[PDB]
């Protein structure tokens, strides 16, 4: 049997078949669950190809057939005489919607079927890669109204090296490691900041200085490159009441673009592949402006509330959490830059595992990441039992490149 | 082998040698994971050795003298009957290590100090419901709550249970209506009606506190109404939201939960209450605010001249925070212990340090040690965490119907 999940709320049952087709394995052992743990070829390749064949000719209802027949001989020519094979323009398109679409992480895969592909596999330097990076940045902010966007730089092969990123985000604020033990900017960014520095950047010493981007063509070192800034639409945090909150001079930026995920398709291996939508308000509001270790300011705003900050049975932090997320919802309205807050984010997450329960008969889902960092119980996805798997294609995590 | 598990907020790594030790296996498998469900699904001799093994190494008497007697004491009872009894030092310890071995609970900080009542000479309801009466007193203790345990007979084969059919000792009723909906608390729908169907007349109100079902071996439950003195409840107000009060809302002050099988060295006692003080998130966020609990949220957003028509207003988020305002503000103001999750989350990250001195890691679901209002801004959120079973523990078990 199948694992049976149930839903809480509504008091519903399910069983996820899919979970059976998991390919990788996770960390998890019957001794020991690890499910909390941020960070857990010549024939074997075939079968993978040959698996994922058989997902795109099922996709368009035409498994079976002739061209289906021949795609897959196709394949397992190219493999033999080469080592490897090359992906139909339609098979990346198809295989870059699957990745994320099977992405268990990520709270937003209502939207996996209306992802705009870029295919860059003929992408030959840095200078290319970077004037690549700027038409996807263009595409996806689109001035406000996001689109969401991957573009797909040439597959690792051997011989040659890959292409990378080395920035974790296509737009990305400065960490200037401060001499007392500190940080002024972005905590999360200030190896990469040290990085640009080194490779010949000056900084700045403001605190959402934009970072240049790294990046590295085959078999080179890295090159600098800065964005446009007309190219990187931010937004200044105002608060639609507590009108002392603009004096902050708290900012964010439009378009989430992650760029140092490896894209893996019917055995294929992406490294620079990077990808984009449009925000959730809890990932700038709770995460990226209150963690503790990021730029930390739930205290100050609190104290600009007049909340008690001496105990902790007032709730100040609950509270002050709260309206910096109101003050993200608002200010992106105002600018008219997409966003989403997190109770429409998950209500529509719920509507995603009712389509793959009847499509697929089941979804990949990772309860800690789908739960909001704030009002969890509040939202559905609280309540709703899930199942944690891998399947291909993927977007997987990969070595940092230096 | 050993896990590396990972704090982001502080940058620190410790192994979890512990884990090691697994007794028993969970529902989890390299292929999926199923940390977030709720429920998963003479040899004897083995598991009452091991549990006497971790006994005398606990008070370093460890494998010598009364040690190597109590292992052959064990070896004979089970021969002559098929079973043995605990001495009462290890049922007291047997019980203070399944608290310390409950991977959900974010109390552990206090397994040290536990009231266990020793009630294994008991025969009949009518004893039953005195046993039970004395803990409520005990625990209750007029709003200074003392954390504490009865353990009613263990199971022995060829014979019946004790079972509290009750899920808590303290539960309000749920009586449904010929509109399909529920007034009162829609968990105890089923208890509710056993009540009524057993004898009891049923009440009306929102907060109608259950009579007990208790049941003895091969015979029938009986009910029995508790002395309404001996249930310590708290009127709901707010700190400065005067209509929060005309809501009429209530809780009750000692949470015990009265429907797990406790397991203590191979042995299962079918009926062993235990309880602690309240979490504010469980009454002002869970009990109060899940949609298929009271359900109130709505209730109190309007109340608040909130815009309930528009999600990106974040209405349920600030209704919620003075639903739990209301609630650390109400039993403060009565006496009663209650704790924020600030300060419980900040507590269990003490715990995982002492555990990680004393035993080496320590078993934690992250899904129910993370609260469910707030997450990321307690420290809990940012620690990695390893979920798995030990004995002695305590374990869910099927109703007696
Ligand atoms: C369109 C709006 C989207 C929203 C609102 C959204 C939402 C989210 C959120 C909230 C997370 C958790 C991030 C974290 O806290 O670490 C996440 C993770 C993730 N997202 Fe999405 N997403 C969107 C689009 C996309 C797209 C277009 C892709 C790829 C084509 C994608 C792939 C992923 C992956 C692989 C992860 C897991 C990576 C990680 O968090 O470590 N998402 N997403
Ligand atoms: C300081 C006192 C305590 C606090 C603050 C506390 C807090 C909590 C919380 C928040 C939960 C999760 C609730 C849930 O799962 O719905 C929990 C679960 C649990 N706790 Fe504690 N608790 C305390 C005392 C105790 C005691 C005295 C025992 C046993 C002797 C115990 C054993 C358990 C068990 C077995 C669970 C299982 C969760 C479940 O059945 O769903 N706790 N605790
Ligand atoms: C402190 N959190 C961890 C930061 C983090 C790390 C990653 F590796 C991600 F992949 C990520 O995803 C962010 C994201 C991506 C997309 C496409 C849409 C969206 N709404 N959010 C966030
Ligand atoms: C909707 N959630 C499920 C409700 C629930 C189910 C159980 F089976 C529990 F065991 C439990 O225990 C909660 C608890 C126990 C003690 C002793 C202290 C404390 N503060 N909390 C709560
Ligand atoms: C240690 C813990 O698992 C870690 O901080 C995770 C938990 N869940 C998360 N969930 C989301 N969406 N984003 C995160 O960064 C995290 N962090
Ligand atoms: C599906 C999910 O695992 C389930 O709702 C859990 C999550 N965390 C929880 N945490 C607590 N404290 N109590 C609960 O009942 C739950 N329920
Ligand atoms: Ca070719
Ligand atoms: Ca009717
Ligand atoms: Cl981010
Ligand atoms: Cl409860
Ligand atoms: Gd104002
Ligand atoms: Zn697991």
């Amino acid at each position: 049997k199948f694992p049976r999940v149930k839903n809480w709320e509504v008091g519903s049952i399910t069983y996820d078949t899919l979970s059976a087709q998991a390919q990788q394995d996770g960390p998890c052992t019957p001794r020991r669950c690890l499910g909390s743990l941020v960070f857990p070829a010549p024939e074997q390749l075939l079968s993978q190809a040959r698996d994922f064949i058989n997902q795109y000719y099922s996709s368009i209802k035409r498994s079976g057939s002739q061209a289906h027949e021949q795609r897959l001989q196709e394949v397992e020519a190219e493999v033999a005489a080469t080592g490897t094979y090359q992906l139909r323009e339609s098979e990346l398109v198809f295989g870059a919607k699957q990745a994320w679409r099977n992405a268990p992480r990520c709270v937003g895969r209502i939207q996996w079927g209306k992802l705009q592909v870029f295919d860059a596999r003929d992408c030959r330097s840095a200078q290319e890669m970077f004037t690549y990076i700027c038409n996807h940045i263009k595409y996806a902010t689109n001035r406000g109204n996001l689109r969401s966007a991957i573009t797909v730089f040439p597959q690792r092969c051997p011989g040659r090296g890959d292409f990378r990123i080395w920035n974790s985000q296509l737009v990305r604020y400065a960490g200037y490691r401060q001499q007392d033990g500190s940080v002024r900017g972005d905590p999360a960014n200030v190896e990469i900041t040290e990085l640009c520095i080194q490779h010949g950047w000056t900084p700045g010493n403001g605190r959402f200085d934009v970072l240049p981007l790294l990046l590295q063509a085959p078999d080179e070192p890295p090159e600098l490159f800065l964005l446009p800034p007309e190219l990187v639409l931010e937004v200044p945090l105002e608060h639609p009441t507590l009108e002392w909150f603009a004096a902050l001079g708290l900012r964010w930026y439009a378009l989430p673009a992650v760029s140092n995920m490896l894209l893996e398709i019917g055995g294929l291996e992406f490294p620079a592949a990077p990808f984009s939508g449009w925000y959730m308000s809890t990932e700038i509001g709770t995460r990226n402006l209150c963690d503790p270790h990021r730029y930390n300011i739930l205290e100050d705003v609190a104290v600009c509330m007049d909340l008690d900050t001496r105990t902790t049975s007032s709730l100040w932090k609950d509270k002050a959490a709260v309206e910096i997320n109101v003050a993200v919802l608002h200010s992106y309205q105002l600018a008219k830059v997409t966003i989403v807050d997190h109770h429409a984010a998950t209500a529509s997450f719920m509507k995603h595992l009712e389509n793959e329960q009847k499509a697929r008969g089941g979804c990949p889902a990772d309860w800690a990441w789908i739960v909001p960092p704030i009002s969890g119980s509040l939202t559905p996805v609280f309540h709703q039992e899930m199942v944690n798997y891998f399947l291909s294609p993927a977007f997987r995590y990969q070595p940092d490149p230096w």
